[PDB]
């Protein structure tokens, strides 16, 4: 048991072991506020979150196993990792916060072509690891993603609109989606990264499907044949009909190559959509693609999103995830 020493900061108490000094407010990040510190046995700036009121609900207790589960298994240099999670509890009947802590994540994210390539190889680098274990990001956007000076880049989450880089599939619900929808959020930050200006700004659903169908088309008699939902069949076969454009003549003067990569990402249909290990072998990636360093997950136990338990039992399985803890 290491020895743990308390302070009170923006109105409220962190008790955290010795070994992190000099706590520094942050701001907020997912479920949590967070702090900068240093870690005295490595000399390295740490973040450390104070989960919010974890184990008050059923839902803040599922999300706080989550989260912590998530992050235990992680372990990829283009991924935000765990460095450790403790609480001042001595056992579980006294159980009640928890903190994690990761290294100090940098600031978030016209570029020149050269940083654009390394930037979203870096992000598709990340994405073949996750979706090789079937986690899905879903909320892939530029402050999701930090970068340090030597423009190395992570995915993380800190819980920009989240609906300008929504897959349509999803923000409509109107066909089946697997780890594509992702692949959507990347390519609307590409060409953000491009162009310097958000690709599809929109108000709302209606308003930003209006954006999306003006470059894309309106679905054809082909992807109409997918859409599960009659509601969205209707409502498309309604509208008057908008023609894909030619992505060359909206991204003028982008590189062709990244212009090609674009019209294989912005694709409608998720059957479709090309993955993240395809992805990395596309042209516009000559310079940094090396099929023997991208590599993929060990298999990651999810069974425990569809199962239905007491406050309690979350709060020991979360107990127990803490416990089991081991630093890399
Ligand atoms: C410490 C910590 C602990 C846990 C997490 N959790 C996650 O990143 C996370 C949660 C759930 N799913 C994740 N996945 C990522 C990979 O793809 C699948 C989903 C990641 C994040 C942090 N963290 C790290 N550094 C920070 C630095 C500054 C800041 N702040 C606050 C926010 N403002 C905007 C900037 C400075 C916050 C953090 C902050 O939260």
């Amino acid at each position: 048991r290491p020895t743990f020493y308390r302070q009170e900061l923006n109105k409220t108490i962190w008790e955290v072991p010795e070994r992190y000094q000099n706590l520094s407010p942050v701001g907020s990040g997912a479920y949590g506020s967070v702090c900068a510190a240093f870690d005295t046995k490595t000399g390295l700036r740490v973040a450390v979150k104070k989960l919010s009121r974890p184990f008050q609900s059923i839902i803040h207790a599922k999300r706080t196993y989550r989260e912590l589960r998530l992050l235990k298994h992680m372990k990829h240099e283009n991924v935000i990792g765990l460095l450790d999670v403790f609480t001042p509890a001595r056992s579980l009947e006294e159980f009640n916060d928890v903190y994690l802590v990761t290294h100090l994540m940098g600031a978030d994210l016209k570029l020149t072509d050269d940083h654009v390539q390394f930037l979203i190889y870096q992000i598709l680098r990340g994405l073949k690891y996750i979706h090789s274990a079937d986690i899905i990001h879903r909320d892939l956007k530029p402050s999701n993603l930090a970068v340090n000076e030597d423009c190395e880049l992570k995915i993380l989450d800190f819980g920009v609109a989240t609906r300008w880089y929504r897959a349509p599939e999803i923000m409509l619900n109107w066909m089946h989606y697997n780890q594509t929808v992702d692949i959507w959020s990347v390519g609307c930050i590409m060409a953000e990264l491009l162009t310097g200006r958000t690709l599809f700004p929109g108000t709302d659903h209606i308003d930003q499907l209006k954006l999306i169908l003006r470059l894309v088309g309106t679905p054809g008699a082909e992807l109409l044949k997918k859409i599960s939902s009659e509601s969205a069949r209707n409502y498309i076969q309604s509208l008057t009909q908008m023609p894909k454009m030619n992505f060359a003549n909206v991204f003028i003067g982008a590189n062709p190559l990244a212009v090609d990569l674009l019209e294989k990402m912005l694709v409608l249909d998720s059957d479709k959509r090309i993955t993240a290990a395809q992805a990395l072998a596309h042209a516009y990636f000559a310079q940094y693609h090396d099929p023997d360093d991208e590599p993929v997950a060990d298999p990651y136990d999810q069974s425990f999103e569809s199962r239905d338990l007491l406050i309690d039992e979350w709060k020991s399985l979360t107990y127990d995830e803490v416990i089991s803890f081991v630093p890399p």
